[PDB]
Parts: structure tokens; C-alpha cells; sequence
């Protein structure tokens, strides 16, 4: 995991799951800037049609300190909908307390026959 490779955000469980850090990929993906992200909650990416039950699964997972993944619909700054494969993982300290969550986002795109050929024979 690198911040100049990958797309993720870090939430502070001690400051109410406010985002404390976002990677470059996240700003590129969503088109939002730091002023729209840092200190906020990523639920701002949700919008019309976002699945309520998936969002409830995310909420329950965070409440429980559990790892999680799920596809949900999100919205870029210009209002473009995209499918977000969101992976959540808790971060604990020494004591085994959840102090942060990391969230890793993948904008769904078509996986092609070409990419598959590449994958099995790099
Ligand atoms: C580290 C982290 C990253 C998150 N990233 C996203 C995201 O990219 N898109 C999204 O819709 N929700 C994301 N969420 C979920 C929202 O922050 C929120 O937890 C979710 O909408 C359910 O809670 P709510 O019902 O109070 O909104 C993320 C949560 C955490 C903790």
C-alpha cells in the first residue's frame, strides 16, 4: 500500500470517523479536493440509488470493528455516478483498541478478455 499508487482514506475513530488523510488516488477518483474531504465523512460520496442496506452493512461493520468489502454507488464532484468497491479494515493500537479505519476504494471498470489474457500471462 502506497499513497502515490493506491486509493484510500484513513478515518479517525477518536474524532468520530472523520477523514484524517486521503491518498492522491482518492482525489483523482472522486474529483474532490482536500477542502471537501479532510475532517468530513465519506458518506458525502453517496447519492441517489446508493443501496441503503449495503450502507447499513458498512455501518454495522464499523460499529463492530470488523473488516468489510462491498460495492456501492458513489458520485464524483461533477455528479458522475460510479461503482465503488470499498474495502474497510480497522486499525488497533497496543491495547487492541480501534483507533482508525482504513478504506480502500476501487472504481469498477469493465474487466476485458484482454486484461484476462494479460493476467494469466503477464
Ligand atoms: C475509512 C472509511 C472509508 C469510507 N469510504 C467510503 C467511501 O469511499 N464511500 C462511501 O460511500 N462510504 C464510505 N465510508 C462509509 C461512510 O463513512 C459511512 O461509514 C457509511 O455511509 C455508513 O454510515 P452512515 O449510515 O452513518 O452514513 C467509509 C468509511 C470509513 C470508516
Amino acid at each position: 500500500l502506497s499513497t502515490f499508487k493506491h486509493t484510500f482514506v484513513v478515518a479517525d475513530a477518536t474524532k468520530n470517523m472523520a477523514i484524517m488523510y486521503a491518498s492522491a488516488g482518492f482525489y483523482e477518483m472522486t474529483q474532490y479536493g482536500p477542502e471537501d474531504v479532510i475532517g468530513k465523512n465519506c458518506r458525502f460520496l453517496q447519492g441517489p440509488g446508493t443501496d441503503t442496506e449495503e450502507v447499513a452493512r458498512i455501518r454495522r461493520a464499523i460499529k463492530n470493528g470488523e473488516s468489510h468489502c462491498g460495492r456501492l454507488l458513489n458520485y464524483k464532484k461533477d455528479g458522475t455516478p460510479f461503482w465503488n468497491l470499498l474495502t474497510l479494515a480497522p486499525i488497533k493500537n497496543e491495547q487492541g483498541a480501534v483507533v482508525k479505519f482504513i478504506g480502500m476504494q476501487v472504481e469498477v471498470t469493465q474487466f476485458t478478455e484482454g486484461e484476462l489474457e494479460k493476467a494469466m500471462r503477464p
